[PDB]
DNA sequence: TATGTACAACCGAACGTTCCATAGCTATTATATACACAGCGTGCT
């Protein structure tokens, strides 16, 4: 009905290697590594070809983020593991689970936020002197939507690409019902 | 009769400080979105 498909903007994927790393060694022998143990307990590393960031912890756990596609995250995570391998550490690609997907879109018309905040009060929270966007907590699929007056919708919380589409197709009608003017 | 001698009667407890045990908050990364606020820098007068 809508005819517009939301576009994914970020994918937070987590990977494990099953081995203990020495963060200082990784920071000193990796191209772009930023290890500051005083603030955080991981070495932050970036690569350019998929443009993703990785938080590599001392327990062999990795948190890749920034990929725009489900497969691109796999390529980024694989390259990060390979870089760790080329250092010499025992690193093997292992369980890869996408823990969060963020998508954005626009319905192309203003939305009366005061309406959703009133009609849908059990899901929507509208406190406009803190954040200019209404927060809709959909119950099935369990996804959080940020609805803005300019007609822009942000989808976050989906674990697969299907739920983020399902949420938008279920939110378009109630959004159109509250079109200003 | 007189004098001796004898006998009978008339400290607690309130508050403060240190020591285990469990759970929860804090910080960091990425991204779309948008508002308000606090800066910095450049032209104008």
């Amino acid at each position: 009905t809508s005819g517009i498909v939301p576009t994914l903007q970020n994918i937070v994927a987590t990977v494990t290697l099953g081995c203990r790393l020495d963060l200082k060694t990784v920071a000193l022998h990796a191209r772009n590594a930023e290890y500051n143990p005083k603030r955080f307990a991981a070495v932050i590393m970036r690569i350019r070809e998929p443009k993703t960031t990785a938080l590599i912890f001392a327990s062999g756990k990795m948190v890749v983020t920034g990929a725009k596609s489900e497969d691109d995250s796999k390529l980024a995570s694989r390259k990060y593991a390979r870089i760790i391998q080329k250092i010499g550490f025992a690193a093997k690609f292992t369980d890869f689970k996408i823990q969060n997907i963020v998508g954005s879109c626009d319905v192309k018309f203003p939305i009366r936020l005061e309406g959703l905040a009133f009609s849908h009060g059990t899901f929507s929270s509208y406190e406009p002197e803190l954040f200019p966007g209404l927060i809709y907590r959909m119950v099935k699929p369990k996804i959080v939507l940020l609805i803005f007056v300019s007609g822009k919708i942000v989808l976050t919380g989906a674990k697969q690409r299907e739920e983020i589409y399902q949420a938008f197709e279920a939110i378009y009608p109630v959004l159109s019902e509250f079109r200003k003017m």
